[PDB]
């Protein structure tokens, strides 16, 4: 991988592995999500930020501040097949004092066609107290020189799926998968549950018939609270709808504390 | 990746990814195991066998026969760090009618030093009845031209760790992790639980203090029965001692054994 000519974005190629594909012999959305975080990590390494998933500056480290994902939105047109080369371009943009946005474009290396796109909203949080705060000028200015000055959006559409408010699923859910627990492979280098694990937990409650007859086209996931290594999660899904649409909710098995909410859109195969 | 000059082994390089490392900032043994199966799959693709994890011939496909892992033995001296390039060489060898063996050597691309090694025993099974049928001459002859004729072993030492019989853990276990279930990411393209998932389930019952103060050096795992998508597993561990542990994976309900293994850990 490498930064592009203008140094304002980063590109990297990946060959899809045998264990990275599902029943369709194409990459799963969880493999895609892991590749997005990987290209994001290499972009931060290439410009001098931390490479632990938080992409911090020395000033942020002194204040015990980190970047945390608030929303992840992914839209896939064609999942790359086993052995195919996928090229991913990523860039960041400040959204004022609210937070920052990281965008991605996925392309088929051979045809040059756009096969997918993603966007993510990130907020600054103190690592210890878990309290959010609006981005300071001192921190904001350190990042501006690595972002495009003019707006560059993976999702430019006037009223697009990445900015819709997600409602809260009401009991009883139509479908559920109960008692989901992370194992050591779900933890990152910082011993926190990997963001991609929550995507897998959301999809655990989609019925098998949908997985067999449809392809996942869009997923939007909000991150409200973190699942600890010793927490147990319940995954809830209800149909909201040719195309099928679902409302999702992840909550702690015990008290019902919300950790995530999302929506998925599936198209008939 | 590519077959070597003599066409009797396959080599491939990998750059260790950020999500592939643990708290030591080096590749986990599960990332290593996935890279071993990946290089194994590319070796079969390069010579015309199936690329679904079973490495079958057209004759085996007509008879509904597949290769299944009976034993996996891995020894790591240095886990590759995030961003490092690891090179893996793999080869196969027939062990008569019993089955076949796949071996691997892991090297640091920059120093050329051997950082790990692995060996695995595979048996032929009818995919429908689950009955082991032992290798026929017709099938054996199809594979021989892709293997070295002289013995080439990743573990040559006479009577080494890869060939020791593993005993059955007796209740009560010293440690346990109960109610482990596979999710869709643990399934392969054939909707079967990936062999690497069982390695993770075995390690789930190692106490946190051991993980914090020791490094995993050796793991030997026997595969007796597979966990179905709707099965629930219990992971049991007892100290047998460096630290050494005896392991057992069994179905949560009736206690049917699916795997047994041993691990050896060295102080950091
Ligand atoms: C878990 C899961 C992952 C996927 N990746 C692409 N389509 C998918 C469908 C499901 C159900
Ligand atoms: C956190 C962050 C990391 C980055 N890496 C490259 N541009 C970036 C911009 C931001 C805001
Ligand atoms: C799960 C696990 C995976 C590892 N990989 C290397 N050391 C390890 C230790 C544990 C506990
Ligand atoms: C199954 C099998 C697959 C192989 N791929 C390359 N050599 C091989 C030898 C065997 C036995």
């Amino acid at each position: 991988g490498s930064l592009t000519e203008d140094g304002l974005s980063y590109k990297e190629k990946f060959v899809v592995r045998s264990y990275e594909v599902g029943s369709n012999k194409t990459a799963t959305v969880e493999t895609i999500a892991n590749l997005l975080q990987e290209v994001g990590c290499n972009h931060a390494q290439s410009v001098g930020f931390s490479t632990d998933g938080f992409a911090t500056t020395t000033t942020m480290r002194k204040l015990h501040l980190i970047w945390v994902t608030a929303r992840m939105h992914i839209e896939i047109y064609k999942y790359p097949a086993w052995g195919d080369v996928v090229e991913i371009e990523t860039w960041c943009q400040s959204e004022g004092r609210i937070g920052t946005r990281r965008d991605w474009i996925l392309k088929d290396s051979v045809t040059g066609e756009v096969t997918g796109r993603a966007t993510s909203k990130w907020v600054m949080m103190n690592q210890d107290t878990r309290r959010l705060q609006k981005v300071s000028d001192d921190v904001r200015d350190e990042y501006l020189v690595f972002c495009p000055q003019e707006p560059r959006l993976a999702f430019p559409e006037e009223n697009n799926r990445s900015l819709k408010k997600i409602p809260k699923l009401e009991d009883p859910a139509q479908y559920s998968m109960i008692g989901l627990k992370p194992r050591r492979a779900d933890l990152d280098m910082n011993q926190h549950v990997n963001n991609v694990t929550y995507i897998g937990w959301v999809l655990e409650s989609i019925p098998q018939e949908i997985v067999d007859t449809h392809e996942l086209q869009v997923i939007t996931l909000d991150y409200r609270r973190e699942c600890q290594q010793d927490d147990v999660v319940d995954s809830l899904t209800t149909t909201t709808s040719n195309d099928s649409q679902f409302l999702h909710l992840l909550r702690l098995s015990g008290d019902g504390q919300e950790i995530n909410r999302g929506t998925t859109l599936w198209r008939k195969k």
